[PDB]
């Protein structure tokens, strides 16, 4: 996260860590037994961290499983990033409790002006690097089809939204993606894409969850 500040601790109570030896990526706990994640985060083999704060020390509060199942998109197109989404079953249930809640799917698509939180464990500079210890937050709002189309002529589709700011200096970066957009207690979006990190007019590009219900819904029955 760039141009964000530390979370409070626990405050995010579905937040994941994607870990493989190392974090590298975010997710959102959906029920007890699913996250929800980007496809292009997928790895063979993943435990997921939950109740997590500080990455680096146990704090007490964590619970470790590892995934069961991995299931991407079927429709994922590595190029232009379309469907980029992805559901991870966990080998037992998350235990929920204060620190370890689910989000909410969409009830609908939010309108242009929305604002919205965003968080991760990814990168918190631009001209430099440096991965925080800290769980970072972002309040964002969800900008419009024209300014979004306009920052990426031709690179759109009807299953991504910009969130973010035109004048740079705040975005979502490497590291944060496959985490949550969570906008009026509803996710709406995945951290997916973007030219660079924070710059002058290239906002991230969030695969846009409304439109996924359906799809999440059959996974999660017949798995
Ligand atoms: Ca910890």
């Amino acid at each position: 996260i760039v141009g964000g500040y530390t979370c409070a601790a626990n405050s995010i109570p579905y937040q994941v860590s994607l870990n493989s030896g190392s974090h590298f990526c975010g997710g959102s706990l959906i029920n007890s037994q699913w996250v929800v994640s980007a496809a292009h985060c997928y790895k063979s083999r993943i435990q997921v961290r939950l109740g997590e704060h500080n990455i680096d020390v146990l704090e007490g509060n964590e619970q470790f499983i590892n995934a069961a199942k991995i299931i991407t998109h079927p429709n994922f197109n590595g190029n232009t990033l379309d469907n980029d989404i992805m559901l991870i079953k966990l080998s037992s249930p998350a235990t929920l409790n204060s620190r370890v809640a689910t989000v909410s799917l969409p009830r609908s698509c939010a309108a242009a002006g929305t604002e919205c939180l965003i968080s991760g464990w990814g990168n918190t500079k631009s001209s430099g690097s440096s991965y925080p210890s800290l769980l970072q937050c972002l309040k964002a709002p969800v900008l419009s089809n024209s300014s979004c189309k306009s920052s990426y002529p031709g690179q759109i589709t009807g299953n991504m939204i910009c969130v973010g700011f035109l004048q740079g200096g705040k975005d979502s970066c490497q590291g944060d993606s496959g985490g949550p957009v969570v906008c009026n207690g509803q996710l709406q979006g995945i951290v997916s894409w973007g030219y660079g990190c924070a710059q002058k007019n290239k906002p991230g590009v969030y695969t846009k969850v409304c439109n996924y219900v359906n799809w999440i819904q059959q996974t999660i029955a017949a798995n």
